[PDB]
């Protein structure tokens, strides 16, 4: 995929928070979790599996930013750091990252289905580090998750 | 194929909706739908290739749109898509959506073809008091979308 | 030439109409109309007969609907009616005038031709989800309304 | 058949009926109906009161000249144009016609009767466009017809 | 076989028209038929399909002719019709009635056969006293009209 | 929608008026007219502007011949014009009004879109004994007329 692990996420998720505290800003911090992955590879192996990995990498990373920071958590997840940004960037950003997931991707002679789920949290109202953002914001994709809506802020 | 419907089908409900909306007191969007890019695509891979990104286009807007939205392809690199009564933050949402699907190159074949929306948008009754009218204002605004290199003109 | 569209357009414009009353939370009424002594016209007069009293029929129908109502032609005697959003006193008047006009024997050539108007009715939702369900109904409205020798059933 | 429909007959035919206003020349519209032809699918079915239209369609083709127009108004119905032709010309083309009918139409092992009925109509006297020609020359065949006589001009 | 009568027959009927048209001041017509492509039905197909079509060709002038005119079979591809007093408008009628069945190739079997009809006319008393004199000037006529490539000659 | 019939329809009445001319000995002229500048209209602006155009170009060749004339439009920047019985001072002044409806940019929504015409001419019988042989003759025309910088070859 190219994208950056959970220990990278962290440093600098971490320098971004110390950064917004001293200039006065907000941080989004997004949950992303793509259902229909634990049964792509349980059916159709890791290769495939993997290769809708790299899919879903290369269709977040051109929907955000160039400061925004992507990184794939683990399994069907992802994060995605929003420094400085309005809530209008926001409702646009899950729109059309949303949209990307709406169609199947192509694995091979293969059409793959993977449904997102959105979890949001800002900093500071949710969380003055990384590790609290990342749970408040993986309870509210839950929510989502379970309510069967895309999103949840 | 596309299953689409054409323009003179796209005229006779697009009015009808129009008459509808008169009576009923609400607003009609009409989005005239420019992808740039296609005139390249049949003049290097022929019809087929083309065809196959067209019909990929059409999924694409179908899939998007509400059940009561009249979506058409006019003719060319061009679709047209009604909303009988939307919210203006549905149309921004409606517009997110469709944008962020051609930003993914269309995969024909062996082949990973890229196409770039240009929309323009036209209000009814503000822009006009027939279908021919606003698609006209909409076609001018997706123009001026296209010369200012913007994704759309509202 | 009537003018008037045919049975695949009624179908389209017809589910669109469904659809809209489905996310508004409006009513839709469909109108089935037969006109009896249309078979005896044509095997005594002709088709040229038949088919300038199916333009009369139409002109009629078409001059006393709102603009927002689709009037299509089913087949043969077969005449559909969609009304989106009217209140029970519009649809009692027009059946009323749809009625009136047929007591009139249609004029062609030197002749006086008479038909006699058959009328069911059927309630989007309350008769049905789509299209096909609610013209059944009204259908079997028109065929209890021509046995009972009354001029229409709702 | 091949034979054109009521839509093509009416545009030709208005035209025609054009050209001979700027010419100064006469228009004869014939409606011919074919009785018999009701009975004949109500009995035998469609493909053979088919092949018996297709029969009746080629008679009519091979006796009318190149420039006269020929058409198949609906049902029992054919509808027939002369542009600027003498009467002398209209009296022989409607015996010929008549005669070719006298012959019942083999049609596999049956042997099936029409019988003809022709109206015809001239324009400018009778009317000024296609429509009203063709409402007098029906009005005229169904004179013949309930006449028991074969054509009335 | 066509029940047709022959040359005796024609003679015998013929001639007393003639005394009958002599004693009350009145005309009487002679159509001497020739039908072309006879000769070569036989030599291809055989007697019994040039037969066939013979029992078709003289139901055909049977069909047309008054039940006072009379019919007969001459020789090879030859037919005589005489009509007693009768309007010139009657006979360029049945020329043109005649001619009119002849265009329809004959269905023998599987086959479609055809045959050319040459007509020529002798009118008594004009062209002659006696039914002999009458048939060499329709016969003359009839050739005449063969040579020339056109239908009748009168 | 232009309204203007298609290749197919001017086909039949073409040949049709070509059959009434043999008879009758008149001459017919077949306009062939291109609108140069046409190709770049739709691969700029797209196809509503490109078709607006279209519909203001048949309506300015409907409003200058006459009601006997018959006008169509053969395919991409092409009309075909057929003139039954017409004098050739009646053509020149034809010519002439035509082209000059074309000197005048049209105006389609904010736009200001040129096309130039290229007409050829062919007259029957001279040129041909059916359409497609005239078509040719007056494309052909029409083509020379086009690289040698002029409006109009006949």
């Amino acid at each position: 995929t190219g994208l950056p692990n959970r220990r990278y996420f962290f440093e600098l998720g971490n320098r971004y928070l110390d950064l917004a505290k001293r200039e006065g800003k907000k941080v989004f911090v997004l949950f992303v979790d793509l259902a229909g992955f634990k049964a792509i590879n349980d059916t159709y192996g890791h290769l495939s599996g993997d290769e809708v990995l790299k899919t879903v990498s290369k269709r977040i990373l051109d929907r955000v930013a160039r400061s925004d920071v992507v990184a794939r958590y683990g399994g069907d997840e992802f994060t995605i750091l929003l420094y400085d940004m309005k809530e209008e960037y926001l409702k646009s950003l899950l729109e059309r990252i949303l949209s990307t997931f709406r169609e199947p991707v192509r694995v091979e002679n293969k059409h793959l289905s993977v449904t997102p789920n959105i979890g949001v949290a800002r900093f500071p109202e949710d969380g003055e580090n990384l590790e609290e953002l990342l749970k408040v914001a993986d309870m509210r994709m839950y929510k989502a998750k379970e309510m069967k809506v895309p999103y949840f802020s």
